[PDB]
DNA sequence: ACTCTGCCTCAAGACGGT
DNA sequence: TGAGGCAGAGT
DNA sequence: ACCGTCC
């Protein structure tokens, strides 16, 4: 994420948000961060504090927001191709040892809630323990192969890869709550793309060429205020906050500019900075090559999908066989039969 | 008065019978 | 892999 | 729409 991002454009950028009718969207394709979502299902859905499992013991949450939600999406006509992270940059590595020291705090303070029987302070540390797997991650892919919906592995960080594919055309928006999609160059971003059958939250599309023209900036030097905001990959300016970033930014035009301009003893800026690598690895960050694998949703495996969610899930055979009839009519509305010439 | 930091707390899904 | 409220302190 | 239940 971005340090502030979202309310800083509310606030100085409102135009760059647009509301559409999910009405509005039947045949547009989008690319979503599974590892993402994956996470969301694995904290929120629950009975009793616990997550949904089979009777052997194994999590079935993920599975079940993934199986359902989609279905949601291809019935309004959206057809989402789901994108996986990959391995984490170097740059990365000081953000992560700070989440394991995280871990190993919340896993102390589970124990001691346990042993106290405060059972609402269990249920939240467990959630600070959620962990999105490997297992989580190859069931999910497995579903979504028998669900006839594609999906990819990029190289790196998902989000950076899922703009690559608005920028390719591929798709047309990265639809992610993670506001970094926006510093990787994604045209657009999509938040709350649920099409969930209860309303809430309104879809928001943020547009980065109107983002860009209200700040004044190019991609360049928008890149250096979200660094100055706070990124994942080093450290901001302390006492620079978002007022008096986008001030440095509009005046100065970049951090090593910014540098040079501001007093060492008023505002230091940190030791070793490491702006220039966050720089580089926003704006040319490893994704996959989006003209390799072409996007295309088949139709559902149907008595496999049974034997997998039913047989082995233990899910509802009633609302999985209704589940798949939905989504392979759904599928026939929205999508051409491939044609040969 | 405007701005920022540190610390707190909270929320986080979908289906279907009614 | 946040967000927003609040008190206190820096500009 | 509410809310008990989903696995
Ligand atoms: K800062
Ligand atoms: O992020
Ligand atoms: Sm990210
Ligand atoms: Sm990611
Ligand atoms: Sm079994
Ligand atoms: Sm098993």
């Amino acid at each position: 994420g971005i340090q502030g991002l979202a309310k800083l454009i509310a606030d100085v950028a409102p135009s760059a948000i647009r509301e559409n009718d999910i009405k509005s969207y039947f045949g547009r394709k989008v690319a979503i961060d599974a590892s993402m979502s994956i996470y969301q299902f694995l904290i929120a859905v629950r009975q009793g504090g616990d997550v949904l499992q089979n009777e052997e013991g194994e999590t079935t949450s993920h599975l079940m927001g993934m199986f359902y939600r989609t279905i949601r999406m291809m019935e309004n006509g959206i057809k989402p191709v789901y994108v996986f992270d990959g391995k984490p940059p170097q740059l990365k590595s000081g953000e992560l040892a700070k989440r394991s020291e995280r871990r190993a705090e919340a896993e102390k303070q589970l124990q001691q809630a346990q042993a106290a029987g405060a059972e609402q302070e269990v249920e939240k540390f467990t959630k600070r323990l959620v962990k999105v797997t490997k297992q989580h991650n190859d069931e999910c892919k497995h579903l979504l192969s028998l669900m006839g919906i594609p999906y990819l592995d990029a190289p790196s960080e998902a989000e950076a890869s899922c703009a690559a594919l608005v920028k390719a055309g591929k798709v047309y928006a990265a639809a992610t709550e993670d506001m970094d999609c926006l510093t990787f160059g994604s045209p657009v971003l999509m938040r709350h793309l649920t099409a969930s059958e209860a309303k809430k939250l309104p879809i928001q599309e943020f547009h980065l060429s109107r983002i860009l023209q209200e700040l004044g900036l190019n991609q360049e030097q928008f890149v250096d205020l979200c660094i100055l905001l706070g990124s994942d990959y080093c450290e901001s300016i302390r006492g620079i906050g978002p007022k008096r970033a986008v001030d440095l930014i509009q005046k100065h035009k970049s951090i090593e500019e910014i540098v040079r301009r501001l007093d060492p003893n008023k505002y230091p800026v940190p030791e070793n900075w490491l702006h220039k690598e966050a720089h580089q690895l926003f704006l040319e960050p490893e994704v996959l090559d989006p003209e390799s694998v072409e996007l295309k949703w088949s139709e559902p495996n149907e008595e496999e999908l049974i034997k997998f969610m039913c047989g082995e899930k233990q899910f509802s055979e009633e609302r999985i066989r209704s589940g798949v009839k939905r989504l392979s009519k759904s599928r026939q509305g929205s999508t051409l039969e491939v044609l040969f010439q």
